[PDB]
Parts: structure tokens; sequence; C-alpha cells
């Protein structure tokens, strides 16, 4: 019996209020839809923000997730679990370096990456200990500790949560010659990036950026860290981003979609030289637990088998295509790669990103505004083409209902 | 058809090195007992650290996951799921605070009540922007991230890790002369603290320590947060082991047994004058999924309906009366309360804790050390007072067979 109001007005009583949702209470989710506790049916076009790339509650990873629940699923990493080795060497395999190091949310993984930087630097690169220093560009977003708002020029985020963390520099974003000026201090150890900035708006770089990020990461001995927690696992049309410019980063941080929403899975990728910087007992964390490795194989399983960067890529091009006919004074940008687009909205007096969302909501579409102009666009890879048109359909329908 | 030495050897290739387990290899977990690959059987004394509390795949959990798998699992923050609130409500209600905020991991947790802290001695306390400052105790564990280990006084946490966190204060556990000096500065916004330190090797304060704490905190206006992510949840006796008390603090931290070891579930409760000081869009998360959620309502209900407190304190009493039966020459001295305990040993050149634990696993009994002499005694809360007393002769037979 309870209705959406009485969910809503639930959680105000007794859930923090760091959110603020749209007011729409879904209970069942299936491949590319969901469904609301009135029985409503919407398509989603946000995808729990890349993490259920696969579909909403994907066969193959249930069944994985099944199958090990009656297993076992935690015996910390004071022990040995078999399921551990295998998922590692199956992603270390696939993505063709030589460790990986298991956590559990993007955050943790960020986390990870910033660390191995600094100790990287201290015990290999000679920085002398506590001098390090790690680059970031401006609009990131890798999480909400202390250290992930501390890299961070939005103010929402770091406005009001005690002194910051030293040794984080920010330049600005698709910026190759402020990159090359900030790597002039040899105390730098890594520069940690996103190939498209996605919660700042699907922001996409400049072609040949992450060319020029890794040529002048190698040039000054600098570990070029890319942050694929979003962009990554055939969202934007290649297993990683960076692949469209053919770029090898030093670390790869992999999140999200790596288990296709069952489970809070995150990877740090790297090379020997890297990765042993880190001895046994100085770093870890329900890392690498039996469960979470047996969804991570089937996610990205199923993300190799049914070819859904090809999909993505393919699709992608056609709603950018179909987007870009909407009027000039309705949408000022359509942007994006893959099935990770956003298009901006000249906000007025009449209208705003969150009304268009309302009523794309009340047309049977599900997304959210980022920056009160922006709408992200960026459905399950499994969307088919009529589908997709359909929900094109939609889009049109609510932005000229205005 | 792969043994425990073909499992070891192909982490140590793919894995990263940040752990040294105990050579072991698991591959089934079921109420108290373990299964590795051979088909040996383990009685598990470690319980993934208070993780799996309500024992090893429990019935009802698994039912919850399978269940809620089948339904939904994320929809990210941007819309309302129908389970969080219900998860929420139930929380709050059991601990007796007006809301709850969740996360995933411990260390997310901690850094939430790190964030609370700050914010509400900016916004409440009245503290000029970013001198906040908050107090740890010597020997405190909470997480990986930069913070945590920022606040850590173990060198292997933090060697290496670039330059640090301020604004983390350091006073001895244990201390509250100490505490009250440290809290006559008034940028202090609050005192973070174990009431066991687990990780330190089940430190337990003296009896009026935590009383002494609560009224040094209210004394000063200063917050009370007890991390109870491995002490709460009945491992000690009680709800939470400032229950042993009847101290009320300002924020408490939960998580490990949140979830009984089936997903990464960890909670920050508080009142509204703590926890609202948070807005929307300025802290979050995997949060709160409805699978978490599920997840962690089963498993508090598997705490209460099973009475597992008054289980932990009574085995915890016969299991500390059977230790301390041990000659003084090997075992210097037993400490601990409910089912989470710990044994030192008088280290020689003959022996150490290490040896201790693999002639255990030889015999059929699964722990760790932490500190080369400090070994950690915590079966699952579902264990009985004969499956205590076997374990018990299997202890008695490991020490004394040296």
């Amino acid at each position: 019996p309870p209705t959406s109001d009485d969910i809503f007005e639930r959680e105000y009583k007794y859930g923090a209020h760091n959110y603020h949702p749209l007011p729409v209470a879904l209970e069942r989710g299936k491949g590319i839809y969901l469904w609301d506790v009135e029985g409503r049916k919407y398509f989603d076009f946000l995808s729990s923000y890349s993490a259920v790339n696969q579909g909403h509650c994907h066969p193959k990873i249930v069944n994985a997730l099944k199958s090990q629940v009656d297993k076992l699923t935690l015996t910390s990493r004071a022990f040995y679990n078999n399921v551990l080795g295998e998922y590692e060497e199956y992603i270390t395999k696939l993505f063709n370096y030589h460790k990986v190091l298991p956590m559990n949310t993007g955050v943790e993984a960020g986390e990870t990456a910033c660390k191995l930087a600094r100790k990287w630097g201290y015990t290999v690169k000679g920085i002398q200990k506590y001098k390090a220093k790690i680059v970031f560009a401006a609009g990131n977003f890798w999480g909400r500790t202390l250290s992930a708002i501390s890299s961070s020029t939005d103010p929402t985020s770091y406005d009001g949560f005690g002194p910051f963390m030293p040794g984080f520099d920010i330049i600005p974003y698709n910026d190759l010659p402020a990159l090359e000026r900030a790597l002039q201090d040899p105390n730098v150890a890594a520069f940690m990036v996103e190939p498209i900035q996605g919660e700042a708006g699907v922001v996409v770089p400049d072609p040949g950026y992450l060319m020029g990020v890794r040529e002048l990461c190698t040039r000054h001995q600098v570990l070029f860290i890319a942050d694929e927690i979003q962009t990554g696992l055939a969202r934007t049309g290649r297993w990683l981003a960076v692949d469209y410019e053919n770029v090898r980063p030093d670390i790869v941080l992999l999140g999200k979609a790596l288990s296709g929403g069952l489970y809070p899975v995150s990877a740090v990728l790297c090379d020997d030289d890297i990765m042993l910087t880190i001895k046994p007992g100085e770093h870890g964390s329900y890392g690498g637990n039996p469960l979470g490795c047996r969804v991570a194989i089937a996610a990205l399983e199923v993300l190799e088998e049914e070819n859904l960067a090809e999909n993505a890529d393919k699709l992608g091009i056609i709603l950018r295509n179909e987007l870009m006919k909407l009027p000039s004074d309705v949408v000022t940008a359509v942007r994006g790669k893959g099935l990770l687009n956003a298009i901006v909205i000249k906000e007025t007096k009449d209208w705003d990103a969150w009304k268009v969302c309302l009523r794309l909501r009340d047309n049977g579409l599900l997304a959210k505004p980022t920056h009160g102009d922006i709408i992200r666009f960026a459905p399950p890879l499994v969307i088919k083409e009529d589908e997709l048109r359909e929900s094109i359909e939609i889009i049109n329908k609510t932005i000229l209902s205005f």
C-alpha cells in the first residue's frame, strides 16, 4: 500500500537530507526500464551514472551473485579465497596491466591511486618525503571524501568541510599548456584526469588532449592516472575512453559498471613498477570479496560477449544526431561520446532543466539535471535502436511541449 | 582442480601485494565453519573482523538478497527507491537517533562523521572556517584513506603516503586527563574514539572511560563520535559497546556486521541538530541502494531475533575463563569483551603468534595475529557452547603443542 508520497515523506523524516532526488519512487528495474510503486513504466536515461551499463538486473550477473552467495561471501583478506585470483587474472589480461588492486567504491579506488602515486614518487622518483604533489583538472569529481573534495573546484563539494588535504594542485581541464607548466615542478608525482568529465556536465576534451597528456607525463616522469570509473566499460563506445586515442595510462581506475549495479566493486590497474610500491599491510579494505569478484567477472563477460561498446557507439551517433534537431532557442548545445551524452538548456523565467526532467518523468523517461541547465542522457548499453528512437520521441514530445 | 598453492601463486602474480594473508585458501562458508579447496573444515575465529557476526551465509540474509536482486539493485540517489526509507526508519528507531546517513564501507562512514563534525563546528558551534579540529585516540583504526591514515599512529599505515590532512590531533587512548586537556581548545569540534580498539589488539579501556568521555564532550561543547563499526551489533555482548556504560554518543558509526558479510553497508547515526548541517548535494555516494538495504534489514533482524548479544556475553565469559588457564610463560594476558577477545604471546626465538596461527590452521581453527604476539579470538555470535568448547580444546592442543 505505501504510495510515492508516503515514500518521500518517510525519508525526509528518517534519512539525512544530503540529496534532493527527482520525485519518483522506483521499486523494480529490468534492462532499460524502471517501474515505480504505482506501476508506471519509465525509460532509464541515467543508468545509475553508468553503474547499470548492462541494464537493470542482468540475468547473467544475477545468476553469478545467486550462485556465489550460497557458497561464500566474505572471508576478509586475512585469508585467501578462491575467486579473487581468478578475477584478478581475468581483468589484468583484459586491460593489459600487470596487476590490479581491488576496492569497493570509486572514491576508494581514487584514494588508492593517490597513495600509489605518492609512494611511487617517494620510493622510485626520489621526491623528499611528503613534498609530493598530485595535479587535478578543474571540474573533476572522484568522490566525497576529504581528499576528493580537497581536489574539487565545486563549492557545494568542499564548502564548510574543514581544512583540506595539501599537495593537490588544480589546473584547467582540456589545457595542455597548463599541464606542461604545472609539470615543471619535479615534486609532482602524478596527474589524475577523467578522459571525459562526467559529473561536470559531460565535458568532452578536444581531440588529441589524451595523447598530449600522455606525452607530457612521460616527458617529465609523471604518472598518468585515468579515472575511467564513469567513462570506462563500453559507456563511450570503447572499452576505455582513452582507447579513442590509443593511449595507455600509467594507472586506470574502474568502478560503477564493473558490477552491473549489483555490488560495490572498484579496481586500480597498473604495472608492477607502480603497484609493488605498496607492501603487505600498508593498504587495504570488503575489498576483493568472493561475491563481488564473481559479480564483476560476470559483468565484464556480459560487456565483452554482447559487444556493448559497438552498440554504444552506433546508438550514441544516432542519439546525438537526433538531439541536435532541437531548436537553438531551446537546446544550446549537445555533446558526448557513445551512450554518455548531455544537452544544455537556455534557462529562462519560464522553464529550466529541472522542469524538463519533471515533464520527462511525466512522459515516461527518467533523467536528472546536473547544473540546472545540463541534462544527462545515458541509457543502458543494452538498449536497441527502436527503443532508443521511442525514447527520443519521448524527449522530443517533452521538449517541444514547452 | 586448482589447489591452494595454485591459488596463492596466482594472486602473487596478478594481485597487488598489499596483504600477506595466512596461507589458507577457503572456498565455502557456513555459520561458524569454513571449508578450503581441499575440503578441510575450520572453525572461523576471525569472523571477517566482525563482519559475519551472524555466521557465514545466514539463510535469512541470503534469502533477503536473493529476493531483492530479482527486483531492483541500484537506481542511484538521483531517484527514490522504496526500500531505503523503510530501512532508515527501522535502524533509527532501533538505535534511537533522529536520522541515519547510509554509506558503503566503514572508512566512508568515518569520513562522513568527520565532515558532519566540521560542518557542525562551523555552522553551529561558530568556529572560524577551516580552523576546526578533530581529536583521535592513539592506536585508532578507521580505514585506509588519506584522512584515516592521517589520524593514525601506526607507521605502516601512514609512512610514505604523502602530506597529511591537517586538523587531526592525537591523544592517548584510555586517558581522560589528556582528553580534558585537548578539549580546552574551542576550535575542537569532535572527539572520535572506539569503545574498544579492535585493530590495535582488542585494547579495552578502564571502566568509566566512556562515561568520562561523554561528560567531557558535553561539558566543552564537543561532539562524541563512537566508532562502533567493529564493536557494535552484539559483538561485545550489547547492541553497542557504549551500552555497557549507558552512554549516548553524539554520532554512532556502524558497519561490517550491518550486512552479515553479504554487502558493503555502513551507517552514520545522529540527531537532526548534527545531521541537517549537510544540505542536499553536499555529500553522498552505491550508498543507500535497495539491495544493501534489504540485506541490512535482514541482518539487524537476525541480530535481534536470535538474541546474539546475550550469547556473545555468556560464551565470551566462558572463553576468557578458559583462555586464562594457559601458562603465564606462554600467554601473558587475555583480554576482551563478549565474543571479541585477544591473547598476547611471549614471543621468543622458538615461536611467535604467526606460528601459533599456522598450527591452529593445521588443527582446524583459523585466526590471524595483529602484531606478531597478539592473536584475536572472535568466532561468529551464532556459535554454541559445545562448539565453543571444542574450539577451545583445539586452542589448548595447539598452544600446549609447543
